[PDB]
């Protein structure tokens, strides 16, 4: 055991140094706390050392504040909630160790958000991931996991039918001009270059077992192996979210149909919601977003602050890990978990109509000076 | 003694709540059909309740439709004949009460089947059940009954020589190496975990009286007293579904040859043929399948649609195979009752050869529309 010949260190020996660091992670880790888990396991033998790598090989990142660890199975969470929790709780806006998540994939709750700006908005996204019940999440699994993974995938998947019928494309089988183009077109996973895939241990085999299906009109995409064991997306050119959404919790619900003939479940329980590896994938797993041309905002003053006012992220146009190019951002909901997935797409919608307005106040002739502050 | 407590309260304070389930079982038990059933039972005591325990504790699933029920002994399918045959029918699609059996295990009648090219199949293989007549089913059947079926099997087994020699692992005294070879083999069964077994009480006393034996050449498998009294495998690389359909015609034979000098014989009658524990594996309880490589078919999205043509059905695999080839699959016949295992395995012969055309034609280019079979 490898543990075991740690836990002959003192734990001051073997706690690692995060002085430079700025991730969730390293801002809840402290010596006594890794003194009182060090030693303990999940049933598959995931550790808190395997837990907190990512977070102390990536002392921060270039576009957005990073957890820091990863889950290496549903058991991770509950072994080791003692560092989770506090993370979660920060990462997720107050979300307390005693808080329920709610669950809400019913397009008719959503006002609204059928018709966003086209001149602004380039295109709609909707996504999400889930776990099966009784394997190691990416950080952790095993070939054999990872294949039987793939297998039960693209098994359930072949069933969707009408706008839905589809067919797998395992990364494998295509050219490199095949995967770029994907890639390039905004629909398949990157290469694992991601840091946080690298030192998490996600990287493994690449590509074995790793694919993506998806349907005549790569509208409904399902990416199988990447980050998650599945990455439940709905796409399209254009701003009508609520089509978006409205396919999305289609599909999202047919796929959990098949699963359960299977008798497969996804990771699920009232308190974390969904469970993914990334703690800040919790609950819903949701990111509705869209590409936004906002090539003034951008520059603008106190931008971060609008957004985060609204709970909204930006991300480059080719990602997370990567910059805004031709002033396009990809503006989403900051937020997973203690809201809905209804509740969240209505603050992209709502948050989005006013990115635009604020978009539009110096082409025409406005702008914020007057009634701005009185907080309230 | 118990049913007569039962058959003290009124039918309808009995009767299970399927309000909700999707068996095959419930589809048929009305509340007049347990009334009717209820103070029934056979030689050994095996009353309606216990055929049906299994399908009251699991409620299956609307897409996929399970049976719901068990036979605890060969008296069963008489006595509850008038909840197994609407189910038999219903299941194997369309088979009356009044239809006959024709049992086929003469290896000549099989036309060719000695050369499916080994550059698509990489192996072949039969499945079978048997139940030895006297004794009481896996759900029913008690130690002492266990014991004895397994005495009879060990000694019969080791009277196989030549191409049929082999050693009988039983489970209870399996070493870690044994198992672990079993393992990679693929000839290993474990406690089983499914439910729709558990709820049966098929698995207790485990693993007493449960065993492995195959040939040193590894090309024939029994297990003993898993789901049924004895599980017959024939299986071998390549594409020579002749050589193994003859082994495991050879095979049961020269087995049912030795039970009979001890005067004992399989449940078999000319409406069930051979009788096991499930409706569903009545008849030859065969399954005749290949390992095959189709790694364009399988991306047609004909592909499920021909192999329902041809009566035929598939699982994905999660080995190494597919994971190299990108589409590797268990085919098999889905036929089990109302055929003989000859026609059987002469479909699966048949239809593995379109297969294979269907195959080298996608990897010309071409199309397969002049291929696409009819419906038989
Ligand atoms: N609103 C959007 N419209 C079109 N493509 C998008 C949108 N948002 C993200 N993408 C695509 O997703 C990729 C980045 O995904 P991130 O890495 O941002 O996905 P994460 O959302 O997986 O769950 C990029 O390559 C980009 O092409
Ligand atoms: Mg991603």
């Amino acid at each position: 055991s490898h543990n075991a010949l740690k836990l002959r260190f003192p734990a001051e020996d073997e706690f690692p140094d995060l002085s430079a660091h700025n991730n969730h992670m390293a801002k809840v880790l402290t010596p006594e706390l890794y003194a009182e888990l060090r030693a303990k396991s999940t049933p598959s033998g995931f550790t808190l050392d395997d837990v907190i790598q990512t977070g102390v090989d990536n002392p921060g990142h270039p576009y957005i504040m990073t957890v820091g660890c990863v889950a290496g199975d549903e058991e991770s969470y509950e072994v080791f909630k003692d560092l989770f929790d506090p993370i979660i709780e920060d990462r997720h806006g107050g979300y307390k160790p005693s808080d329920e998540h709610k669950t809400d994939l019913n397009p008719d709750n959503l006002q609204g958000g059928d018709d966003l700006d086209p001149n602004y908005v380039l295109s709609s996204r909707v996504r999400t991931g889930r776990s099966i019940r009784g394997f190691c999440l990416p950080p952790h699994c095993s070939r054999g996991e990872r294949r039987a993974i793939e297998k039960l995938a693209v098994e359930a998947l072949s069933s969707l039918d009408g706008d839905l019928a589809g067919r797998y494309y395992a990364l494998k089988s295509m050219t490199e001009a095949e995967q770029q183009q994907l890639i390039d077109d905004h629909f398949l996973f990157d290469k694992p270059v991601s840091p946080l895939l690298l030192a998490s241990g996600m990287a493994r085999d690449w590509p074995d077992a790793r694919g993506i299906w998806h349907n005549d009109n790569k509208t409904f995409l399902v990416w199988v192996n990447e980050e998650d064991h599945l990455r439940v997306i709905s796409m399209q050119k254009g701003g009508n979210m609520k089509e978006v959404f409205t396919r999305f919790c289609t599909g999202l619900t047919q796929i959990e149909t098949l699963f359960k003939s299977k008798d497969y479940e996804f990771m699920w329980n009232p308190h974390l919601g969904y469970i993914l590896t990334c703690p800040s994938n919790l609950g819903t797993g949701l990111r509705a977003g869209v590409h936004i041309k906002l090539p003034n905002l951008g520059k603008h003053e106190k931008f971060s602050e609008v957004l985060k006012r609204l709970r909204l992220q930006k991300r480059g146009t080719g990602g997370v890990d990567t910059a805004a190019v031709g002033g396009v951002f990809d503006v989403s909901n900051a937020d997973r978990l203690g809201f809905s997935e209804v509740e969240l797409v209505q603050m992209v919608v709502d948050g989005v109509k006013l990115l635009i307005e604020m978009e539009q106040r110096l082409e025409q002739g406005q702008a914020i000076d007057d009634l701005m502050p009185a907080q309230k």
